[PDB]
């Protein structure tokens, strides 16, 4: 069972015998089928047996001094007083220092046993919870029902997939006369001047508390429970929120799994179905040509190159367009959204990625898929994107959907109507405590190696899977040379970073390094580090750089809530970040000039 390729051999350096005879004894020992078979009984397969033997022979041949007990046995084997198999217990103890996993396999199994996840949440197990799955398309009112139920409860928590949604529900709750706190990875707002927690809170799903009683919880986008990297946060909220009613919102493809899980907790599931609030239809004609653009059009693109090329093509036609993509800061996304939505603003076309699928209220008359390749978009993605046309909360009473090119149109019709398979399993991840206990057993393993050994030893029930830890392992490998305690290193490797931006990676090293030296990262120090003041961008690469500085400031903020004394200046950094969002916001308003500079001065080819 255990994958022995994951074991990185530790070095055991060398500390009267005939060394030529001993070698002969060693070489025969290695070759005895009996000895190899006894090796395998103890977990030494061919590779471990081999690697332990190489170092064992090495240690014996090169040590100036052996322990007395092994010395005597070698003397006695050489001189006929002992059988050669008597060397085996020494070889085994040697192997166990080369490969300490061989000394604690049962222990590691127990530590990484992830079966019966609900037992991890004794507070939720200790009370009745009823699960209500509000199932339906986007724009069906499934979310509105859950959220109103939340607004009317004496206490409640909303858990969303996106920071923008946590903000939005926090703003709506307070505007509706319901005191509501905000908890995201980067921000905590306590609205009550008494500093006490409000009885409603709006959070990103990873930040929800599983030890706080609530009358009502809402878990938005429940199907993200199968997300390969993030699904674990949805499993944790679904199994662990101590709410009398747990309201779920999402697609019907998540229902069967939810029922399998809630069967294991003995909790009732009530499904409530919703239909689209307004009409929607797919057209018989492609857009075919950008000449055919009309106010309220949204062209959805699957690469940033298409975003640039399309927004510039639109400009050269004498039209303005708004731009939305995932890595924009949130004040920019909102400012672009507001220009596009304002009927009296002549900017009336939106060029956006699939980031518009959730978290922004957009008044879109017609979705035009620019292409259908991201590999083709999935039925779920298409339906989420499509359904953004004609939202009940917009002035468009009906929605339209089409593609740009005519060949794509029946492919789109086909994708949209194709049945979606039930999702099959819920994500789990190793906790900080589990990895810290692994590290006590295997204190010389690197953290990225411990994660792989944990995953390999772990056991899960049929309805779960262990989430991907590639991001976490990339950070671990980046900071592996910095001295940090296990629990601190774990937190640093969980900070969410875009590993494709060198300045973000350089910043994580810098923050980890200063932490390790007890050197607080102050506002003044950070301001010089990012070379403030930063200037308006002149081209796309300048914009990308600003966005990368904005993410570094997010990294500082994320860390400040885990390490307050070493990142003590969060308010001041937030202020600086808001000035940087303003600069990026003006640059994005002017994005067609940045793009024109990139193409015409930098000669970048956008297609
Ligand atoms: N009864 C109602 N009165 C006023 N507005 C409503 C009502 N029902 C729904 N809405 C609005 O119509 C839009 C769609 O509702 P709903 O489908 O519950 O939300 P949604 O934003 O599409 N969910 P998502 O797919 O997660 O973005 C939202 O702006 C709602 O706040
Ligand atoms: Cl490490
Ligand atoms: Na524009």
């Amino acid at each position: 069972i255990p994958n022995t390729s994951l074991f990185v051999p530790l070095t055991v350096k060398p500390q009267p015998l005939d060394k030529n005879e001993v070698k002969k004894v060693l070489d025969k020992f290695y070759k005895r089928k009996e000895i190899q078979k006894l090796g395998a009984d103890y977990g030494l397969d061919a590779r471990l047996f081999h690697q332990a033997f190489i170092s064992f022979r090495n240690y014996i041949m090169q040590s100036h001094s052996l322990d007395v007990d092994i010395h005597i046995v070698l003397n006695d084997i050489c001189f006929g007083a002992a059988h050669a198999d008597d060397l085996f217990p020494f070889f085994l103890r040697h192997a166990k220092q080369i490969f300490p996993v061989l000394d604690c396999k049962d222990d590691l199994r127990k530590i990484s046993d992830l079966r019966i996840p609900p037992n991890w949440y004794p507070d939720a197990r200790a009370m009745q919870r009823k699960i209500i799955f509000h199932s339906g398309p986007t724009n069906s009112g499934k979310t509105y029902h859950a959220i109103q139920k939340y607004f009317s409860a004496k206490s409640g928590v909303y858990c969303g997939p996106l920071k923008l949604l946590a903000h939005e529900i926090f703003e709506k709750s307070n505007a509706a006369g319901v005191p509501c706190d905000l908890v995201t990875g980067e921000e905590r707002v306590t609205v009550q001047p008494n500093g006490k927690q409000a009885s409603h809170v709006s959070c990103t799903v990873e930040m929800c508390s599983v030890t706080t009683p609530y009358e009502v919880a809402v878990i938005d986008e429940i199907q993200m429970i199968r997300d390969p990297a993030r699904g674990w946060a949805w499993t944790r909220a679904l199994l662990g929120l101590c709410a009398e009613e747990v309201h779920l919102c999402g697609e019907p493809a998540a229902i069967d799994l939810v029922m399998e899980l809630m069967y294991t907790t003995g909790e009732e599931v009530e499904v409530r179905d919703y239909k689209r609030l307004t009409p929607i239809s797919v057209l018989d004609h492609a857009l075919e040509s950008l000449d055919n653009l009309r106010p309220g059009d949204c062209i959805v693109c699957f690469s940033k190159n298409d975003i640039y090329s399309v927004s510039r093509q639109i400009e050269i036609r004498g039209l303005e367009s708004a731009v939305i993509y995932g890595s924009l800061p949130p004040g920019t996304k909102l400012a672009q959204a507001k220009k596009f939505n304002d009927p009296n603003d002549p900017c009336k076309i939106l060029v956006a990625t699939d980031a518009i699928g959730m978290g922004l209220n957009l008044s879109i008359r017609r979705i035009i898929f620019y292409s259908l390749i991201k590999e083709p978009i999935t039925t779920s993605q298409a339906l989420q994107i499509a359904g953004r046309a004609g939202r009940f909360s917009s002035r468009f009473k009906e929605g339209e959907v089409t593609t740009m090119n005519h060949e794509d149109l029946s492919l789109l019709k086909e994708i949209l109507k194709r049945p979606v398979d039930p999702i099959r399993a819920a994500g789990l991840h190793p906790t900080a405590e589990q990895i810290e206990m692994f590290a006590y057993h295997l204190p010389d393993a690197t953290l990225s190696n411990l994660i792989d050994i944990f995953v390999d030893f772990s056991q899960v029930d049929g309805q779960y899977f262990v989430c991907n830890m590639d991001d976490f392992k990339f950070s671990a490998e980046l900071i592996q040379h910095i001295p940090l305690s296990l629990r601190v290193r774990y937190v640093f490797c969980t900070a969410p970073i875009n590993k494709k931006q060198p300045f973000v990676c350089s910043s994580l090293l810098q923050f980890a390094r200063q932490y390790s030296r007890n050197e607080p990262l102050t506002f003044a120090w950070l301001r010089r580090y990012i070379k403030w003041p930063l200037l308006p961008p002149k081209n796309i690469k300048d914009l990308m750089d600003l966005e990368a500085v904005h993410d570094v400031l997010d990294l500082y903020l994320w860390l400040s809530y885990r390490f307050m004394d070493m990142f003590p200046d969060a308010s001041l950094i937030r202020d600086l970040q808001k000035e940087l969002d303003g600069i990026i916001q003006d640059g994005v308003h002017n994005i067609t000039k940045l793009i024109k500079m990139s193409e015409t001065h930098k000669l970048l080819n956008l297609e």
